[PDB]
């Protein structure tokens, strides 16, 4: 129980009622530092711990693919917390109003939530803080090393954040203590009812094709805390050995496929790191996978935390803002609208195959994601339009969308964030360029195109 994982958002008078855990980003019962610290505070106060989840009005800004994945996991989570005598309350509406009412109605003594550097999460905290008088804590249950402890500033490169994160690994990379159940069961609708209503409201915006059939294939990633563990065990036993040599081959499914579970917090990355470190395989493949789940994943939280405008052109490096500004008036070879990018109606078959995989599976390959967003910059009227188009298609169709990884991954491709300057080209400027011929020399582009017609 390292006290550096928990930060105080607002001090106040601790009430004589239960400790309330505000689950937002880490929807899981095991390996949850936020839930564990809530159980410790509750035990020292001689009071049980409760879990609350808010079903916000922003769910309609996404699709059914993300609403069903996250609600089906909550149905499994409600069972697991029930086995620990931990009641879970699911509220619908504004967190600033539903939590401020839950705290006063249930006589909350302490409020705890998990950490998320997103702007929407900071909006809820501001509304909640002004409506409560009890202590307010937050816990970094998503990163191995707390985001405010790994670095005190924004790291402009990976080679500057890697020594800082690895130097703190011997302290924060530890095993998880068991979640002690509540002593006695203590003293707002069914999740299946909220799922049917939410789907009926989202159906008119469902992604379809010509024959009115749905585009999403939900049999690729089963949601839940139990399904995340099976995926982790399959990757370590079957795909971890070849990850280093095939992570850039979209025609091979050699990736861990853990991101949708990682985004919703259905599995803890620290648990994944612990299992991989004890696994004996290719050292080059292990070093490559850890550089993705530790360095690049937690540097995305670092990027969103220390850059308020992480989704804007202002967060780009000075060399990239000046390079893009010098090529703003360059005549673009193509200009596609958001509807053409969404439907995959560009002249690039490789790009359309990446967009069709996104629409069909909700998880586009990591390598094509770099090509997918860089061509949005090349075929847009301005870098700002490319950012908004890339963010829209990402957050809407990616199962791991609306994530700090997504915003840091798009800032890297369009604005060179966490990258360096390359040869100066037109339109794109000094941003790293990925050509269609370059992808042909890296993998079989024909097999990837034919797989997603
Ligand atoms: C344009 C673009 C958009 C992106 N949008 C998303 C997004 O919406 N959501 C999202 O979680 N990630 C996004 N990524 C990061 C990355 O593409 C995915 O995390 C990765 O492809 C997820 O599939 P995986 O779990 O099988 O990858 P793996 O190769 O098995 O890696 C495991 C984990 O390492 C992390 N990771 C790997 N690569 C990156 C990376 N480049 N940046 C940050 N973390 C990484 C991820 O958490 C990932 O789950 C984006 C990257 C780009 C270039």
């Amino acid at each position: 129980m390292n006290p550096k994982r928990i930060r105080a958002l607002k001090s106040g008078k601790q009430g004589d009622g239960p400790v309330v855990y505000w689950m937002s980003r880490d929807q899981r019962a095991e390996d949850n530092w936020a839930l564990l610290f809530s159980r410790a505070i509750a035990k020292e106060a001689n009071v049980p711990v409760v879990v609350v989840f808010c079903l916000t009005d922003e769910f309609l800004e996404a699709g059914i693919r993300q609403y069903e994945f996250m609600l089906k996991g909550l149905q499994e989570l409600e069972v697991s917390l029930s086995r620990k005598k931990i009641p879970s309350f699911f509220l619908r509406g504004d967190p600033g109003e539903k939590i401020s009412r839950f705290v006063k109605d249930y006589n909350a003594g302490t409020l705890v939530t998990d950490f998320s550097p997103l702007r929407i999460k900071n909006q809820w905290i501001e509304k909640v803080i002004s409506g409560i008088s009890i202590p307010f804590f937050e816990v970094d249950a998503h990163n191995v090393v707390p985001c405010w402890e790994a670095s005190q500033k924004h790291e402009y490169a990976a080679h500057t954040f890697r020594p800082k994160l690895y130097a703190l690994l011997p302290e924060f990379l530890e095993e998880f203590p068991e979640l002690e159940p509540n002593s006695v069961t203590p003293e707002v609708e069914t999740l299946s009812d909220v799922l049917e209503t939410g789907v009926k409201a989202l159906l008119p915006e469902r992604a379809l094709l010509k024959n009115k059939d749905p585009l999403f294939e939900p049999w690729h990633f089963e949601p839940g805390e139990k399904a995340a563990k099976k995926v982790m065990e399959s990757f370590i036993a079957d795909r971890l050995d070849s990850y280093g040599a095939l992570r850039n081959d979209p025609t091979k499914n050699m990736l861990s496929n853990l991101s949708p579970y990682l985004h919703f917090g259905q599995i803890s990355s620290q648990r994944v790191v612990l299992e991989v470190e004890k696994a004996e395989s290719n050292p080059g493949s292990k070093k490559a996978f850890l550089d993705e789940i530790l360095i690049w994943k937690e540097i995305s939280d670092n990027f969103c935390y220390y850059n308020p405008g992480y989704d804007g052109f202002e967060s780009f490096p000075s060399w990239a803002k000046e390079s893009l500004n010098a090529h703003r008036n360059d005549v673009r070879s193509h200009i596609y609208t958001l509807e053409e990018f969404e439907a995959g109606k560009t002249h690039d078959p490789l790009w359309n195959a990446s967009q069709m995989e996104l629409l069909s599976t909700g998880k586009m390959h990591g390598y094509t994601r770099m090509y997918w967003a860089k061509k949005i910059l090349e075929w847009s009227e301005s870098p700002e339009k490319a950012l908004e188009i890339a963010i829209c298609l990402n957050d809407r169709y990616e199962l791991d969308g609306r994530d700090p990884n997504g915003y840091a991954g798009i800032a890297w491709s369009i604005g060179g964030v966490h990258d360096r300057a390359w040869g100066e080209r037109e339109v794109t400027g000094k941003i790293r360029y990925m050509s269609y011929e370059g992808c042909k020399r890296k993998f079989d582009v024909k097999l990837y195109i034919e797989k997603y017609s």
